[PDB]
Parts: structure tokens; C-alpha cells; sequence
């Protein structure tokens, strides 16, 4: 039985010999230094009198990845007053009132708010969408915007539902159950996939779409064996419906083992770790685990899925050490322990490019210390 139904968290920190006292410090102090750490460490931004938000400091602007990280962080831990301001800032610069992306959040805007471009990014709208349910199950719902379960449900709604709405279409293609890179694509981003999520929509949402949360979940579990490689563990940014990498895009090769596909196995361990439903997650994680096991991080590169090193480095080696690391909740091989280490004393990402890495970092200290949690009721 998984966590959802036991509420026990496996502490991998606690297991590796960490003390309780020094984990929670540990904790604590990352979250003090990305949320109100020095100008070359922190990612969040307080705005005026109620607003807040992420900044990706590689490309200088504010992505809906990065304020839905926020809010997932922040409800985590229990700090209502900066989910609130991030929550603010989503709602009042990035959710559309109208059009084909009606209840979507543009994917991009500048730190003041302007929109760089209307289309949504699916990974934001889940995050936001799960966070939210947590707020509600946490702390409770408030007036408009503060509503956070009905504001979550009218995400959702969007998802499933926006080609009836109007002109757009939805983030899950329908025959399929499988959620697409864009609502207009006909293709998917293996990390997007969060079956562990769409179990607790089955639960959340409106009655309406239940069943199809519920068949997404499993629809996503089948479709995370397909993208990932049997021999490597390794999955590419963009895969087709049927899990092999989709074709050369106009803005890039993208079938590859690159920023994107990192979050996969931290995604398929945490699904491991709340609803343990798919035995397939532990040889996955100790798939991935032992094709990094002698890589140093520095030398981390671009791969083929087969593990064909590029002479390209990664742009975000802490990011991935921290997915590898949370694959730990997972795989039972000989390398879990040793990844658990190596996160520890591996210190978060400063300076221009630290925003994608940082992120990734704090889940994964999140997770392995016992504090990637579902939020009932």
C-alpha cells in the first residue's frame, strides 16, 4: 500500500543515517534561500502589497512551469502567505477571461506582468490545478480568487472540456486519455505525465470528469512504459501517442534526453511512493540510477535514449543529479543510497542559470526528507 492510503512518507534522508534534526534544518534553509536568499541564490519575488513570482532567471521572464512550481512548493511546506501572492499574480496577469485559452494560463509573461505570448504550457494548469486542491484540503477556501477548490475544478474543467467551451481545444487528446504538448499538437512530453495526480483529480474534481481522471491515471502509467527506455531507463522531450520520439519541431530536436525528460523518473517514483500501483516504477528507477551511477555530475551530457553521450553538456546537471536522487523513493539497486548522498551534499544552483535546476533541487529535498505529501479532504 502506498502512502495515499497507509500516511506513512518513507524519510530516504533518515534511512541513509541523516539525523531528524539536521534533515528539517536542511529543509527549512532551502526553502530560506530560493524563497529569501541572496541575488545570486533566490528565485522568488514579492510584488507590492499581495503579488509574487518566479523568476526564470535564464530567459528573464515568468513562466506558468515556474509560479505552479511555487505554489506546490509553498502549499508544501505550509506558507499560505507566498502561495497567495504567487496565486495572485497567475490569476491576475496569466489566466485568460476569454477566447480559445479561456481558464489557461499564457506560458510566458515579463516579470510586470505583460504576456509574452497566449498559448498555455499543459505541466502549468496540472501543477496549479494540484496545488490548489491542497490549499482548499489544507487551509481551507476563501473569497474569489481564494477559492482554491473551485478555481482548481475550473482549470480542470478548461482541460477536459475547451473545445466545447469555444474555438480551442482541450489538454488531453480524448480517444487516447494521454495529455498533449500543446492542446493543438498531436504529440506528448513524457514529463508532463502525472498519474499520481489525476488519482487524487478522480477525487477533486468536478463529478463529471471522476471516470476520466481515473482512466487518465492508468492511461498515463501505460504510456510512461512505452516512452522510457527498456535498457536505460532514459525517455526524450517529445514523444508520439505510442512512446517513440516525436519528429524534429520547428523550434528544435527534441528527441532526446535533455531538460524536459528529467522530471520523469522523479514523476514515476512519486507515483510509486503514494499509490504503489505499478511494479514496472521500481526496475525504471533503477534503470536510470544505474546508467548515471559512474557519471560525475560536471560531465553530465545530452543522450540519446539508447545512452549515446553527446558532446553537448547538460544545460541543468544539478536538476538532473536531484531527479536521479528522487528516483530513490522507487529503486531497491545498488545505487539508491548513493544518489541520496550525493543530493545531500550537493549544494542548490547560483548565478544566471541556478531557476530550472533550483526547482527540481527543492522537490527532490521535499521528497527524500518525507514531505512530498497528499493533502486530504
Amino acid at each position: 500500500k502506498g502512502a495515499y492510503d497507509t500516511g506513512t512518507y518513507a524519510n530516504l534522508f533518515q534511512r541513509s543515517g541523516y539525523r531528524e534534526d539536521e534533515i528539517k534544518a536542511r529543509l527549512e534553509q532551502t526553502w530560506n534561500d530560493l524563497f529569501y536568499g541572496d541575488e545570486h541564490t533566490r528565485i522568488y519575488y514579492p510584488v507590492g502589497d499581495d503579488k509574487g513570482y518566479m523568476l526564470d532567471t535564464g530567459n528573464d521572464d515568468v513562466r506558468s512551469e515556474g509560479m505552479s512550481y511555487g505554489m506546490m512548493m509553498a502549499v508544501q511546506m505550509d506558507k499560505k502567505h507566498e502561495f497567495d501572492r504567487l496565486w495572485n499574480y497567475a490569476y491576475t496577469y496569466m489566466q485568460h477571461t476569454e477566447g480559445r485559452y479561456k481558464d489557461y494560463f499564457a506560458w510566458h509573461c515579463k516579470p510586470d506582468g505583460t504576456r509574452l505570448s497566449p498559448g498555455p504550457a499543459p505541466d502549468g494548469e496540472e501543477f496549479f490545478a494540484m496545488a490548489l486542491f491542497f490549499a482548499s484540503n489544507r487551509w481551507g477556501d476563501g473569497p474569489a480568487p481564494y477559492d482554491y477548490q473551485a478555481q482548481a475544478r475550473k482549470i480542470l474543467h478548461a482541460c477536459l472540456h475547451q473545445g466545447e467551451q469555444g474555438e480551442g481545444d482541450p489538454m488531453w487528446e480524448p480517444s487516447n486519455r494521454l495529455i498533449k504538448f500543446i492542446p493543438e499538437l498531436p504529440f506528448s512530453d513524457p514529463s508532463y505525465h502525472l498519474p499520481h495526480f489525476y488519482e487524487l483529480f478522480a477525487q477533486y474534481a468536478n463529478e463529471q470528469d471522476r471516470t476520466f481522471w481515473k482512466e487518465a491515471a492508468e492511461a498515463s502509467r501505460a504510456y510512461l512504459r512505452t516512452a522510457c527506455h527498456p535498457v536505460t531507463g532514459l525517455s526524450p522531450e517529445y514523444a508520439n501517442y505510442d512512446g517513440t520520439p516525436a519528429p524534429v519541431q520547428l523550434h528544435g530536436d527534441f528527441r532526446h534526453f535533455y531538460s524536459d525528460a528529467y522530471r520523469v523518473a522523479a514523476n514515476v517514483a512519486l507515483d510509486w511512493e503514494w499509490f504503489r500501483k505499478d511494479p514496472w516504477q521500481v526496475q525504471q528507477s533503477n534503470r536510470i540510477q544505474a546508467f548515471f551511477s559512474d557519471i560525475d555530475v560536471s560531465d553530465y551530457r545530452r543522450y540519446t535514449i539508447e545512452g549515446e553521450p553527446f558532446n553537448e553538456p547538460a544545460a541543468s546537471p544539478v536538476g538532473l543529479l536531484a531527479t536521479n536522487a528522487m528516483a530513490s523513493l522507487a529503486a531497491d539497486g545498488p545505487d539508491a543510497d548513493s544518489f541520496v548522498k550525493r543530493f545531500w551534499n550537493t549544494p542548490l544552483r547560483q548565478g544566471k542559470r541556478r531557476y530550472y535546476d533550483n526547482c527540481l533541487y527543492f522537490f527532490t529535498m521535499l521528497a527524500l526528507s518525507g514531505n512530498y505529501r497528499v493533502y486530504q479532504q
